[PDB]
């Protein structure tokens, strides 16, 4: 039931998304190992993901969370990267595919920094990089990430690794927060797929500095 609406680069909605993507790039602690060395993307395409059933599921859950959290669903626009974008835009996020070994356990991970999500596009820690050149810093091959609506509800703030299966009691999400001698950039984790909607599909390259 998914329809992808291609946005014209002249569209202000396209430009809004690209601006968020470009302006949230950060220098990463790993010197570029996972996601590559760049300070700018070349955006190839931005598509709006239209899926009535997925939207219904997302909205139903958002209403529940809102009622459970003093009428604040705390929706945030956040980036997601993984090798599973094609499945996500058709069937949604599915925590049954999330396993307990992750830094914050069996959840679906999002970032406020696009360059953090870019570290996951080819796998955890960038995997082995692009299929053709096996280069995590490939400047040739195309990449995709999502810019998603994410229902956070009441977030549990976590500063170090804790492998949990579900949000803590009374909460709807976990935020891995920067701390001294800890994380550098925030990571946002939900443990129910229906708390995210894959609003925008971005096709891009990283650019060589
Ligand atoms: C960013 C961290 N991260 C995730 O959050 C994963 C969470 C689970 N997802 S998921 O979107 O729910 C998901 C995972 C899937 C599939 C089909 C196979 N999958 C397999 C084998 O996993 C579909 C989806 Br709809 C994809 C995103 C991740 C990212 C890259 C690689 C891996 C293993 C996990
Ligand atoms: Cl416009
Ligand atoms: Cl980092
Ligand atoms: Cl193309
Ligand atoms: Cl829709
Ligand atoms: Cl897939
Ligand atoms: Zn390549």
């Amino acid at each position: 039931g998914t329809i992808l609406l291609d946005l014209a680069p002249e569209d202000k909605e396209y430009q809004s998304v690209e601006e968020e993507m470009q302006s949230t790039i950060r220098e990463h602690r790993d010197g570029g190992n996972a996601g590559g060395i760049f300070n700018r993307y070349n955006v190839i395409r931005i598509q709006k993901v239209v899926n009535k059933k997925l939207r219904e599921r997302f909205c139903h859950r958002q209403k529940e969370v809102s009622e459970e959290n003093h009428n604040h669903h705390n929706e945030r626009m956040l980036f997601h990267g993984s090798p599973f974008i094609n499945a996500i835009i058709h069937k949604g996020f599915d925590e049954r595919h999330a396993y307990i070994g992750g830094m914050f356990g069996a959840g679906i991970y999002f970032a406020e920094n696009s360059s953090k999500s870019n570290q996951y596009v080819y796998g955890i820690g960038g995997g082995t990089g692009c299929p053709t050149h096996k280069d995590r810093s490939c400047y040739i091959c195309h990449r995709q990430m999502l810019f998603c609506r994410v229902t956070l509800g009441k977030s549990f703030l976590q500063f170090s690794t804790i492998k949990m299966a579900h949000a803590p009691p009374g909460h709807h999400s976990v935020i891995g927060r920067p701390s001294v001698n800890g994380l550098a950039y925030a990571e946002y984790v939900i443990y129910r797929g229906e708390q995210a909607y894959p609003e925008y599909l971005i096709t891009y390259q990283i650019m060589k500095p």
